[PDB]
C-alpha cells in the first residue's frame, strides 16, 4: 500500500518536485510534469486553474488531503505551500497515486 507523506519526501529528495501555484500552472502549460499535487485548501482559482491546464497537458492532478500549511511542513518548509509539480518521481511511486 502507498503511503503519501512517505513517497512525497522520497520524491522530493530523490526526484524533482517544484514547489508553487504559478510554476505548477506553468510546467501545466508546457506538458512539463508527471503529476500535481494540490492541498485542500488552495485557493479556488490556483485548483482550477491547474486542473484546467493539467486536464489538457493530461497531467494527473492529486488532492492532499490536508492543509497548505501541512503541506509546507510535511516538505520541510516554513511557508504554506498550496500545489507542487512532479517533474521526476526519482525512486519514489508517488505517481501510484
Amino acid at each position: 500500500s502507498v503511503d503519501f507523506a512517505f513517497e512525497l519526501r522520497k520524491a522530493q529528495d530523490t526526484g524533482k518536485i517544484v514547489m508553487g501555484a504559478r510554476k505548477s500552472i506553468q510546467y501545466a502549460k508546457m506538458g512539463g510534469a508527471k503529476l500535481i499535487i494540490v492541498a485542500r485548501n488552495a485557493r479556488p482559482d490556483i485548483k482550477e486553474d491547474i486542473e484546467y491546464y493539467a486536464r489538457l497537458s493530461g497531467i494527473p492532478v492529486y488532492e492532499f488531503e490536508g492543509t497548505s500549511v501541512e503541506l509546507g511542513t510535511l516538505l520541510g518548509r516554513p511557508h504554506t505551500v498550496s500545489a507542487l509539480a512532479v517533474v521526476d518521481p526519482g525512486e519514489s511511486r508517488i505517481l501510484a497515486l
